[PDB]
């Protein structure tokens, strides 16, 4: 049993809701929150942008650290930083960027991520500003983690139209 509540349960391990992410943060303190991050962990706009102003920029400046000792991520790769005041860790997974011309394939690399821990609060990665289509990433989502994932999607008719377009 765990805290998270409201959710449609999509699969034996995919959860999802009408939820904006920094919100449920706050309210479940989850061990994990999936941050849409890019390689250099510029936290400027869609999800990454509300986590970080959530952290009154903490999570920028720890995330500059990385950068400065470790170099970028790659597309498709990962990092587990501080989940600050939302989260015991926060995990930055870098889906492919549509806007920049990166390979949608990507994206089932990006979610295997996930697989590395046991329950997640996590958006949809590659949508939004990212510029993929949302119903394929919730298929790759779905076809990809294993373990049990909280999916919150901020946006109220993109959420009914996930739920009534699932396969
Ligand atoms: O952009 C956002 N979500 C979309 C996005 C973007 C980029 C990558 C993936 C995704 C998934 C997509 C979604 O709707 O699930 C977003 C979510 C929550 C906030 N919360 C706040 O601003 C708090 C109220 C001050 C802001 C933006």
């Amino acid at each position: 049993v765990n805290s998270f509540s409201g959710y449609l349960k999509l699969t034996d391990n995919v959860y999802i809701k009408n939820a904006d992410i920094v919100e449920e943060a706050k309210k479940v303190k989850p061990t994990v929150v999936v941050n849409a991050a890019n390689v250099y962990l510029k936290h400027g706009g869609g999800v990454a942008g509300a986590l970080n102003k959530a952290t009154n920029n903490a999570m920028q400046v720890e995330s500059d650290d990385y950068i400065a000792t470790n170099g970028p991520l790659k597309v498709g790769g990962s990092c587990v930083l501080s989940g600050h005041n939302l989260a015991k860790h926060c995990l930055h997974v870098v889906g492919p960027n549509v806007n920049k011309g990166e390979d949608i394939q990507l994206l089932k690399s990006a979610y295997e991520n996930f697989n590395q821990h046991e329950v997640l609060l996590a958006p949809l990665l590659s949508a939004g500003i990212f510029g993929a289509d949302p119903i394929h990433s919730l298929r790759v989502c779905v076809d990809t983690v294993r373990t049990n994932v909280y999916l919150a999607v901020f946006d109220k008719n993109l959420y009914d139209k996930l739920v009534s377009s699932f396969l």
